[PDB]
RNA sequence: GUCCCCUUCGUCUAGAGGCCCAGGACACCGCCCUUUCACGGCGGUAACAGGGGUUCGAAUCCCCUAGGGGACGC
């Protein structure tokens, strides 16, 4: 019967994933966290009465609700670099780390330190399996709905000490079993928009936190075509908000971002999800992290995503330094984007990726 | 001033008297999808430069005013 602090989120999983250990013996408390000083008031609300939902659930469960601030950190180790790689042209995933300095770190401490448990528990559909001694991390049932890609940054030792109860249902279980329960959030949009922050929409919410320089867009032969009216708003493989609309000797196709021209400012486009210039070949990853946490040297042979939910497209990996690596992938790949995070898989179990910072162009 | 061609949704256009209260594409907007940003799916809004004629009927035919052509546009 040891202690099991579960992140409450008042979202439909967590619920379900609580009263899932509740049932299974352990001692069941859950904390939610509070990451965001909310602007707005829309917002707040928002994520205010999201907390109502969460304990209303521990109650009708019969669980003490804790509440917590890491939201300093939040900004300090997240929303912070979040920023920046974005200043600098590139897309990073805020998400990403929202695991990495706390739901699995900030978080973690906060645990034993205070709450005193041995054991956390999100509802990260995901699972835990270890074998030979070493705590291992690896993706759930529901393929299709899943989300070991967020996780590739923690090690044995952190996946170990946690708990990933639903990672075993199948998420319309899961969205059931609440229902059956009574939990109040059965029925609640699954969520989406950066972790702990709302689901609003980017434009606006990225610009109200950096500059705003138009400039000019450039289609993949060298000449005028659009006007590039900021340039961060944007990412490889993008295609909406780019103003054209089709010319003369075009293929009716619809235009994609192909390349960010830093200090030209430009907006290199092309046209044609397929496009040449819209795909590669490998890439080259850096800041690595191995959910083995095992140093890597020499050739692997796995698979690789390259975006959330992409889709295991095989490949073959080989050490090109300490930190960094060159991948090559079995077939062209479209738009690696440089920033993104690249998870690969040895199958059921998830390796642990790292970040994006060199593509693979195709030749000619 | 050489007495001939032009103009269609935001844009690129289909349209050669009734089948067009105008069609597609891309864009734009929305929903679905999704714990990043994106992709994708689905669907929606939207135009005959303007005014007169001719026909049972006109986007298309004629006429009238606001944009482009004639190795001489001395």
């Amino acid at each position: 019967a040891k202690k099991v602090i579960v992140g409450m989120s008042g979202g439909v999983d967590s619920s379900v994933s609580a009263w899932l250990l509740q049932q299974q013996g352990y001692q069941v408390e859950g904390l939610f966290m509070k990451n965001w000083e909310e602007d707005d008031g829309e917002e707040y609300c928002t994520a205010a009465a999201d907390l109502a939902d969460a304990q209303a659930v521990c109650d009708k469960l019969g669980i003490e609700l804790h509440t917590v601030n890491f939201a300093a950190e939040y900004w300090d180790n997240v929303f912070e670099l979040f920023l920046a790689e974005y200043k600098a042209g590139r897309t990073p995933n805020p998400d990403i780390l929202c695991n990495k300095e706390i739901k699995f770190k900030a978080f973690l401490e906060f645990a034993a330190e205070d709450l005193g448990a041995d054991y956390i528990a999100t509802g990260h559909y995901v699972r835990r399996a270890d074998v030979d001694g070493k705590s291992r991390l690896l993706r759930g049932l529901d393929s299709n709905k899943d989300q070991s890609y967020f996780l590739y940054t923690l090690s044995h030792e952190q996946i170990a000490q946690s708990l990933f109860p639903v990672g075993e249902l199948e998420k319309p279980q899961v969205r059931k079993i609440a229902e059956d329960l009574g939990l109040v959030t059965a029925k609640k949009k699954d969520s989406t928009g950066i972790c702990f922050i709302g689901e609003r929409k980017f434009r606006e919410f990225l610009g109200r936190y950096l500059p705003a320089q138009p400039g000019k867009i450039i289609t993949v032969d060298g000449d005028e075509i659009g006007e590039h009216q900021g340039l961060m708003y944007h990412t490889l493989g993008q295609r909406k908000g780019l103003g054209i609309g089709g010319t003369k000797e075009g293929t009716e196709e619809p235009w994609y971002v192909v390349d960010k021209d830093v200090e030209n400012n430009i907006l290199v486009v092309a046209q044609g999800h397929e496009h040449p210039r819209l795909m590669s070949v490998g890439l080259i990853a850096q800041q690595l992290h191995w959910v083995d946490r095992e140093p890597f040297t020499g050739t692997m042979r796995c698979t690789v995503k390259t975006r959330y939910r992409q889709t295991d497209i095989p490949c073959t990996v080989k050490a090109l330094d300490d930190d960094r690596i060159e991948v090559i992938f079995d077939e062209p790949v479209a738009a690696v984007t440089p920033g993104q995070s690249a998870v690969f898989y040895n199958g059921e179990v998830c390796l642990g990726g790292g970040i994006i910072e060199q593509r693979l162009p195709l030749p000619v």
